């Protein structure tokens, strides 16, 4: 639901809620990705 980062709550990283191809850096997003290779710190 909308942004899930503690900084990208507007356009710091994505235009409000990673649409998909946001290419986040804190959550490691990529065209709607889940990331977390070896259990990352991703808390969602
Ligand atoms: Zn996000
Ligand atoms: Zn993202
Ligand atoms: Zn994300
Ligand atoms: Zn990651």
């Amino acid at each position: 639901e909308k942004y899930c980062c503690e900084e990208a709550s507007e356009k710091k990283c994505c235009p409000a809620g990673c649409k998909g191809d946001c290419k986040c850096a804190n959550c490691h997003c990529a065209e709607q990705k889940q990331c977390g290779d070896k259990t990352h710190q991703h808390q969602g």
